[PDB]
């Protein structure tokens, strides 16, 4: 089992970390959600699978800079809805072939009533999303870390 982005960057076997570079809608008002969809940005597959199933969640989603303080959060994961910032890990996604399948995450962000302006910063880390990697063979316990990034300012109007 491994991942990567769409730009090829990958995460092995084994587990590890990698960045993400989202563009991000430039104005969102309140009452409206940004939008971070990860299934176009994140692919993963099984190496094994005529023996092995992989078994993959989403074990914990932290924000960062504008996100946390400007945002109410929720995180989509495989069709159900959860609080992000994280509060469990959520159920697990089997992975059960060689051929790349997204990793079915995205973030739904909706400006908290005092963001207004600059709620994002361009290049500034905006959430850690850890995929835990486990299977129905050994003992693998596994993290694939990735630090996801804006590209550009996400402006509130007033
Ligand atoms: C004859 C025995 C060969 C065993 C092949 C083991 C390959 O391991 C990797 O791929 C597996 C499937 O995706 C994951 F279960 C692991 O966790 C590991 O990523």
């Amino acid at each position: 089992f491994a991942c990567k982005t769409a730009n090829g960057t990958a995460i092995p076997i084994g587990g590890g970390s990698a960045n993400v570079y989202v563009n991000l809608a430039p104005v969102v008002n309140v009452g409206q959600n940004l939008v971070v969809d990860l299934s176009t940005q994140i692919f993963c597959h099984n190496d094994y699978p005529e023996t092995i199933t992989d078994y993959v969640t989403l074990q914990r989603g932290s924000a960062y800079g504008g996100v946390l303080s400007n945002f109410s959060g929720t995180v989509k994961y495989s069709g159900s809805s959860y609080p992000f910032p994280t509060t469990s890990e959520t159920p697990r996604v089997v992975y059960n072939s060689r051929t790349d399948k997204p990793w079915p995450v995205a973030l739904y962000l909706t400006p908290v009533s005092s963001a207004g302006g600059v709620a994002i910063k361009a290049g500034s880390l905006i959430a850690v999303l850890i995929l835990r990697q486990t299977n129905n063979y050994n003992s693998d316990d596994f993290q694939f870390v990735w630090n996801i990034y804006a590209n550009n300012d996400v402006v509130v109007p007033t």
